[PDB]
C-alpha cells in the first residue's frame, strides 16, 4: 500500500510489501519490505537543494514494543534533493507480530544555506499480514 507525506516541497512516499516466503507464524516473524521515494517538486527554487544528513525512525510493534533507529544516511548514503528529482531506496524490518508501523523524519541541510537544517517528516505507515 502506499503512504504520504509532504513537508515544504518535499514529498515522501512509502509503499510497503509483505513478503510471506520469508514470514512464519512460528517463530512469529513477519517480514516487510518498504520503498521509500523522496522526491522535490519542478516548482522549486534550485536554491532550496538541499542534502541528507540522517534519519530517525521510531518502529512499533503489535504488543507495544518500541525501537529507535538513528544514524547517518540512508542506506549509507548522502542524496542531494533538487528541483525535480527524486532518490528511490529499499530497505526491510522484521515485526514479531503480524503488524507494526514505523515513522520518523529525515535531517536535511540545505546547500546554499549556511547551516540551515531541518526535519522532513516520513509518514507513519503501518505494515500489517492479512492473515
Amino acid at each position: 500500500s502506499e503512504f504520504v507525506a509532504t513537508t515544504g516541497d518535499i514529498t515522501v512516499s512509502v509503499s510497503t510489501s509483505f513478503l510471506p516466503e520469508l514470514s512464519s507464524v512460528h517463530p512469529p516473524h513477519y517480514f516487510f519490505t518498504y520503498r521509500i521515494r523522496i522526491e522535490m517538486s519542478k516548482d522549486a527554487l534550485p536554491e532550496k537543494a538541499c542534502q541528507l544528513d540522517s534519519r530517525y525512525w521510531r518502529i512499533t510493534n503489535a504488543k507495544g514494543d518500541v525501537e529507535e533507529v538513528q544514524g547517518p544516511g540512508v542506506v549509507g548514503e548522502f542524496p542531494i534533493i533538487s528541483p525535480g528529482r527524486v532518490y528511490e531506496y529499499t530497505s526491510c524490518t522484521t515485526f514479531s507480530t503480524t503488524s507494526g508501523y514505523m515513522e520518523g523524519y529525515y535531517t536535511f541541510h540545505f546547500l546554499y544555506f549556511k547551516d540551515k537544517i531541518f526535519n522532513v517528516a516520513i509518514p507513519r505507515f503501518h505494515m500489517a499480514c492479512p492473515t
